[PDB]
């Protein structure tokens, strides 16, 4: 919960807490005003995180594809899960490998009046029980999976025609996302890698969208939030201040990697 | 009662309604205790005016219609204010504390006052954890918000408060930098200006609709609190050396706090915001 | 029974009705020794006058009216009084002890007397904690209030007693500075004057409606208690050296306490207050 | 050391600390002056405790009988041991059944420049090694011994003609010292009992002195010290104050027993 | 350093000579710090005048011949005074503390000053336990005797001090009842009058031969100590909340102590007794 | 070797002489890459210029005169400097570390270099505790004083150094507010200005006698350190995910630190003070 | 002292010389009671005749010649015999006990008697283990061999005794099947006939050279032992219920054992064998 509290400090507060990049339709960050407090950047980060889910819901046709029984795989603190439940009436099974996050997801779901439509599953992945699902959504979580196995499992729990919707960092050339990979412990692969994994399991790639330019401004706002905290928070412990300095360095390295050509922030949709 | 709670209970009177905030003196004069100057006489007077603070708050905030529904009592202490809204105004109170050992105390006294069904406790760091008590009609924070991140707190409040719902605050504010440093450092509080609160509340969709100065009306609390400590030091021959030393330190802090209260840098205010 | 309780039960027991307070002797004289002067003869007589004290208290306090409802027995000891009010007057008794070990004993005793349904135990420290037992009709404190902060206690009683309700007290009071110091220091109490109790009660919203002196009617208790102790020391060869020393100290204390009962500085009083 | 500290508060401080009654040659306590503090009574108690040892040294002819290799049996905190070492040059084996008192005896002996002439033995009693002794002294300690066994042991470690010197509470009639007995855990016996125990072991009774009147004032000063503490010490814990009240009660009971005829404070001397 | 020692060491300067007693200001004026008002500037000035207290004591007590032999330093703190008599006057010092963790500190600094052979520590409650360091020529107690039973302490001293030997005392005394209550209660001390000390010393065979008032010359210690605390609160942005709160309390205590120092009820005295 | 020390020995070792400070490049330029760009090639070059830094320091400070007696090596790391002064100049070195784990390592290393008799370890916290090591002729602090309270440190040095004795410092200083914040926050130091050091030293009784800028001669260290890290990441497939992330963070930090070395807010200085 | 040993020391002590065997009464009559019949009077008399038994044994066995060299005291109990041979005849005694708890007690006792240098303790089980104590001149077993395998014991003695050396035994023997069953079952021994001992000794290489009956001279021991027990029961009110029951059993056993001593089935014999 020390890790978690640091994440909530930056991306919260509840009820909807997101842990993924934000979407900037004009491909630029909002101009700095005279409010450059941490809170001003935190608000803007959250605004464009919501913006990513709203942009994904458009291109994915959430009204009919994400409004039934869906799996939220790698649900973080539940911000996506609550978004599909609240905004599209979906019944959501939110999957996390972190047991201490499961009551946070469920409590915020109650606070939003969708406690009946949001249930957690803790696993590393599992359960074919709990019927067949209309869809599975993975927002920046699949970098952690064995894609071949994951897609085979999905084939067993998704109805024919069901959709698999993915937002993810992909490589476009070897080592193109090494900074991302080593700092977040992900194994990014190419879009073709995901297509072949999905094909071997009975899924067809039906949509492939590049949103690299539109998500690049996230790193600028994330860097500015981190610098604002370092400049303005005198209560930081030496350890906490060192971690934020490290996060600032990684954020600059990550933004530069984002621009260097070897990385692709993509939205994918598969159909069983 | 653990040790620090027991000391609080010794000073702020017995249950069922135990208050941990300044008292309100409508005339801005300390009572003249002209015959009984015993510790208990100062204690009963402090309690009388702590209750008077809540009655005054109920008056200016229109508790009859604004605090008689389903309300959050944020930083409830030992439940004194929680029981007051429940009993005197029929409120269904969710009392929020960060001290797990205080939760049984609040619930017990609520059952003793016959309102056990309309007072429940959540043990929470500020208000960061989920709140599923349906939408709320109001939140009240009596001298607790100095411990909170105001921008985040008002954002939580905006989600669980209905439109038109009220945030009612009594608090020590600064009027200039370092204006409440003794208050801040001795109570581990982070006092901000009223405008800081309004800025944070505005950003989260609240409107300021009441902003009341009660600095001179609360200054006599410090005189009564000082006199109480002196009376105990003078009369209780059974204090341990450690306990006597803590009271002597409390006496010194009370003098410095009353001095700071008068130096112009501090405002004891009552605020009320409405959810847009 | 832990060691302290077991020694108490030897002197004042056996169950189910055990009292731990002085006894009342209407003649203000100790019964003359008969041919039986064994420890059991003095124990029976002590128990008889302890029950007698409760009977006298029920008289002057009109317990049929005032102590037959829902009452608090504050400092119930081993429940003797609690069972008395429950049995003799059909009271619904909430029995308050500072010692969790006595809590199950009192309940077991109440079962044995058939008033299990009308005796309830509470385990707190001098009433400082919530009492969710609904409004009470009365509170009785037999030799227990010497341990209490009287202004605080009466404030607590003020909230949990209905208007008109009675607070009934039997207690050692001082009538003079240091008038009960032997009692205070041997039993860890803080005896105060009747006026002190009256000021504390008035500040909380009670009126003093009855104030009875019973000093000379309780002085024989110390004579019988002394004689019980001497008879155990004279007759019981199974005593350990430690238990024998403890009884020798009790004997000395009983004589010093009885002397102090007579020096004029102490009063054994019955008070009644009404909210 | 809580027990010990309470004893040192009343009878100390070092280097010479005595735990026995005091001797008052005129058989009355000094008049109370306007100093009735605990310290004034403590000083007077210690003065007459020293007085008891000086009176015993006279009647026992300490110059020649207590100036060689002696046993101090039941040495308390060593006040007697240091007295014989310092005042008569004796080499002293100080015997205690309390191991934590043995460094107190030895340290105060060093402080008095007689550390070479004072050695402790911890036992419950023992050691025939450490040669034969010229004498054994027991000041208010023998009430705790099996006198028959004790005297048999002494016969094995004392030279012929060696002296055994005893200050003790004796009974003069059954139950005559019951208060003393039960409060201090002693078993007082008659002088004849000690004589027969000693005779069976080869010791002859050569001196038998009654000092009951001369020691009675000890109880008056001991009672006055206790009352002075109770009146003047506001730092006492409830437990500590109750113990002092109990000590006051016992002191009155003990003084009354002292006067009632059944108790004898005696000095005895035996010769092997 | 454990936590409370570390805080003492932070304020009373680094080793090897660390003093825990008031400072002496011969002119009774606080130094005017007219350019450098940093925490370190007040610290060095406090230390300068603590050393000046020992030099003044050495002067009035004739340390050259009275404190240059085998002496007891009773309640030695962290050894500052112990090292001073050993270095500046060649004394063989038996340093007595009631804090076992301070014994290694004193011995270490004595070895660093090259006097490790002439400074030894005994860890003792007051002076009740045996003292076999042969007869002593003097005992010195700098602001430690307020913790002692004086009648007993002087009786111990009478046994281990040679005839003509000196007891040298610096201490806060009362001049009237409750004259040092803030001092007493905040430091767990039991201050008595000078006459009380003389009575206790007389009963044990000591004669009073020097009785010096130094109250006004020590009052500036409290001003410098107050300024030091203020400077740290104003400048050390790295204090924890707990540590900052303790310093704020120390600041309040220092103001009240300096106030008590001036109210007439307290005397900072230097006494010297001689064994008859 | 605990985990942190083992990773340090991988980069700067092997023993017996291991330095933990920047290296000195007289040309102010990094050596051009040859055909060998394995981690070991950069490690050797880094070690060569770390030794070079000590050789330069011994030069400007006249160690044959000033650092050949009884000296304190304050913050000795893994003893590289301590062994240097002992070996190259026959010093009697008292080696001070804040980490008891390095204490036996330095001693084992000194044995291996034959100066076991002239290297002694002390395990304290920033010199705050007694130093019974007799008067010292000098104290050397290579990149260690950033951790210290400078007024206190210099006061301590004032007591344990003979008059004339030298305090020899290599350190990152600010030349501007927040000029070394990346260094400060990544290494937990508190860099101050040279004037700050000078004020602290003067208050304790030292004079500043030498003040040398070496910023540009130490900038290549960050280039070689960066390249070492890249070469390990590119070539070592046995790394755990955790160790790989740690090295990726070190790489980023090395670039940020080298950028800051160049921004003009930081100075790598050599000072000498004389008591 | 553990509990069993402490009760033994109460009856037969005090130190330093404590015997645990019957006593010898030359008149074959118990001393007539004097006016002193306290437990201590019987204890002294019992101790006197236990010493007397050893004096008689030293006589018939010529200890000045045969028991003044290097001897084994097999089953030394609390060392009374061991100290006797060491003191009265200057023997170098190797003291063998089956109970390690008695080993330090015997040594402490020997120090107290000044024969610490001539008394040595061995802690084995009935001599079954190596005895590196050089050739022994004699072995003495006072009431201890009843616990032994006699053929094995005598074989062991055969190896560790010089030719001519003496084995000296005092023991309860049967003169009839089941003649000492009370003794056997109460003390856990296996008494055998003198012929059994003689056969076992002859098989190992010993000749029987002395065979003395002492049954009637030891019968008074049981009378004095009985009387000691009665006097403790009659006079000692500090006894616990458990210790009082233990003494009542000892009293009954002492009477049954004394009756059996008289029934003719048991012999208290002194034997001497020579290798
Ligand atoms: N996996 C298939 C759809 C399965 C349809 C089964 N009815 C695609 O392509
Ligand atoms: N306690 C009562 C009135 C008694 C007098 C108190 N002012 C109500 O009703
Ligand atoms: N115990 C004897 C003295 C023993 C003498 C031995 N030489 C008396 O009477
Ligand atoms: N520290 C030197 C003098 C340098 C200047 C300090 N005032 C001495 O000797
Ligand atoms: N044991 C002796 C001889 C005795 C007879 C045994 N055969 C040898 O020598």
């Amino acid at each position: 919960d020390d890790k978690t509290a640091k994440l909530v400090r930056k991306y919260g507060p509840g009820p909807r807490i997101h842990y993924h990049v934000g979407y900037y339709p004009s491909s630029e960050a909002p101009r700095h005003t005279r409010d450059v407090t941490p809170d001003a950047f935190r608000r803007s980060i959250r605004l464009h995180q919501e913006g990513l889910l709203r942009y994904a819901a458009k291109i994915w046709g959430a009204e009919h594809r994400l409004s039934g029984r869906i799996l939220d795989v790698g649900c973080g603190l539940g911000g996506g899960s609550l978004f599909w439940a609240q905004e599209y009436g979906a019944d959501v099974t939110a999957v996390t490998n972190a047991p201490e996050h499961a009551p946070i997801v469920e409590g915020f779901a109650r606070e939003c009046g969708v406690g009946g439509r949001v249930r957690t599953l803790v696993c590393d992945h599992l359960p074919l029980d709990g019927g067949p699902y209309d869809a599975a959504v993975a927002i920046e979580s699949s970098g952690y999976f064995d894609r071949p196995v994951w897609f085979e499992r999905l084939a067993h729990v998704l109805r024919p025609g069901g959709s698999v919707c993915i937002e993810e960092v992909f490589t476009t050339r070897p080592h193109g996302a090494d900074v991302w990979a080593e700092y977040f412990y992900t194994k990014p692969a190419t879009v073709l890698d995901y297509a072949e994994a999905a094909k071997a399991a009975g899924f067809e790639l039906v949509d492939d969208v590049d949103a690299t330019s539109e998500t690049l401004p996230f790193w600028e706002e994330s860097t500015a939030w981190t610098k604002a905290v370092l400049d303005s928070d005198s209560t930081l412990s030496a350890v906490d201040r060192r971690q934020l300095r490290i996060s600032l360095m990684a954020n600059q390295a990550l933004g530069a990697e984002w621009q260097a050509g070897g990385l692709r922030l993509g939205f994918l949709r598969f159909e069983r």
